[PDB]
DNA sequence: ATCGGCTTCGCGCA
DNA sequence: TTGCGCGAAGCCGA
């Protein structure tokens, strides 16, 4: 039995006796997952079987084969790990609200579990699910340490405010995960999806001028076992020098994890015990718990309580009240999104992190910063700059379309969990970053000198 | 309370 | 490079 504050009943009902099926949505992976375990727990009780339901709406057009090719191998290798404990895995395709609701009668379940999104879309579905469903359904956070509805229950202001929060409640919920016991009882294609998908996102990849990709694939191989080995060799290469390089980004000294993370394949959760349990740094770990902690958690916070997470009205009042003040200044330079997407600007190492972004799909963590504030200053106004920063994030990133890019660019352009600052044209008291400010902390020219020879092989 | 502390910004200066 | 003190800055929360 794990911690029951874990769940939130979303619809109440009378349970069925057919299985228990879990919707899997955010969490897709098959350990360490409270959603699944949870559902094999009311399974068991009920002396039913449990199945998972996996629905592929038409989103994966709004980014690219290379986010549709990660998650979906992914799943394939999903699909294998839940048939090996013996619990079958379906696959629909198109909008949950229908398709969730006709599987639930198709195959007569008798309660419906899900796993936890702040984004607005899943409420939307959730919405739809319980009026065509009549069984009860379940809700479970597996994502966060900490149930994101338990943490706190409001916005909250800043990392130092949740902080205390957080860290109260973390010897309840900071435990260890029990197994996934296979099915006992035992209940009564992904190859053409992942091509079908292809062919479509296929006209609108990302070339070169010679035709091939722009994508590498080899920085990270999808899946769950894959995502075991970064999470090790983070912990034994990376870890012990992560707080004295984590800004620099010639080295290559992050954690890596950040796709796995948001397409579930691991869990933050998992991460956390094997930190705690490791003897590095201690600077380096209270560094690495704070942004995996503290930051992620803070970013479903956000998107949780603020249904505009994606929009200015979102920013704090001092945030607009010196933004429009200064929506008249003259911009030292105006890009579109274009220029911007293909890395024609004046300033090289923003190209530069540009073609991180093309050519990789995980721009690094300092650059990130940078490369929105530059966006703010160079756009046209201010709803101009965040549309064009949540289009390249979620278009581009590997671990985008996420609540930590909308509280990420939302502390970078509208100052959200962050402080004032000294006054600036354009860009008001929005925390202020200088490419000279970056040659302090690291050596720019090879950073650029990187990327540099793909500006002129794309286009 | 009223007032200390804040993702770790940039920049001078040693 | 690298570290320190400083400056400009709105406000939570104890
Ligand atoms: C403009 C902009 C845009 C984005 C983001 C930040 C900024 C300023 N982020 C957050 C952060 O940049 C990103 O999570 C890390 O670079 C992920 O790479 P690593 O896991 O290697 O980092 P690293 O190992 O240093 O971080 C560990 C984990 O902490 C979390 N994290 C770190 N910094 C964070 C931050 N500022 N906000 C929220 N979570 C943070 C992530 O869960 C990350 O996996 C984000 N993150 C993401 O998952 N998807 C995205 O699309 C974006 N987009």
């Amino acid at each position: 039995i794990m911690n029951p504050k874990r769940i939130r009943a979303l619809k109440s009902g009378k349970q069925g006796d057919g299985p228990v099926v879990y919707w899997m949505s955010r969490d897709q992976r098959a350990e360490d997952n409270w959603a699944l375990l949870f559902s094999r727990a009311i399974a068991k009780e009920a002396n039913v079987p449990v199945v998972v339901v996996f629905c592929l709406t038409d989103e994966f057009l709004e980014a690219g084969i290379r986010q549709y090719e990660f998650m979906l191998k992914g799943l394939q290798e999903l699909e294998v790990s839940l048939s090996r404990k013996k619990i079958p895995s379906f696959f629909l395709r198109g909008d949950p609200g229908e398709k969730i609701s006709r599987f639930v009668k198709d195959y007569n379940a008798g309660t419906l579990v899900t796993d936890f999104s702040p984004l607005r879309i899943k409420n939307q579905w959730i919405e739809k699910v319980i009026s065509g469903i009549s069984i009860p359904f379940f809700e479970v956070d597996a994502h966060n340490v900490v149930p994101c509805w338990e943490a706190s229950q409001k916005h909250e202001y800043a990392a130092h405010t949740f902080r205390p929060k957080l860290y109260a409640l973390l010897p309840e919920f900071l435990e260890e995960f029990p197994e996934l016991e296979p099915n006992s009882v035992t209940p009564e294609t992904l190859s053409d999806v992942l091509e079908t998908g292809v062919k479509a996102l296929l006209p609108e990849r990302a070339l070169l001028k010679n035709k091939d990709p722009l994508f590498e694939p080899w920085h990270f191989e999808p899946g769950e076992k894959a995502a075991k080995k970064v999470m090790e060799s983070f912990i034994a290469d990376r870890l012990d020098s992560y707080g004295a390089l984590r800004n620099d980004p010639t080295k290559n000294m992050l954690s890596n994890l950040s796709p796995y993370l948001h397409f579930g394949q691991i869990s933050s959760q998992r991460v956390v015990l094997e930190v705690e349990k490791a003897e590095s740094n201690p600077g380096s770990k209270k560094a690495f718990l704070d942004e995996i902690l503290i930051w992620k958690e803070i970013s479903d916070n956000f998107c949780y309580y603020n249904p505009g997470y994606d929009g200015f009205e979102s920013f704090p009042s001092w945030a607009k009240e010196s933004l429009n003040a200064h929506r008249n200044d003259v911009r030292s330079h105006i890009y579109t999104l274009e220029e911007f997407e293909a890395g024609k600007t004046h300033d090289p190492l923003w190209n530069a992190s540009q073609m991180e972004l093309l050519s990789t799909g995980k721009m690094h963590g300092y650059m990130r910063m940078y490369w929105a504030k530059k966006i703010l200053e160079w756009s046209e106004s201010p709803e101009k700059a965040l549309e064009i920063a949540i289009c390249l994030n979620d278009r581009y990133e590997l671990d985008g379309r996420d609540p930590n890019g909308y509280a990420g660019i939302a502390w970078s352009i509208g100052g959200v969990h962050d402080r004032a600052w000294g006054e600036r044209e354009v860009t008001g008291k929005i925390r202020y970053m200088s490419y000279e400010g970056c040659k302090r902390k690291f050596d720019v020219k090879l950073y650029i000198e990187k990327y540099s020879a793909l500006d002129k092989l794309a286009a």
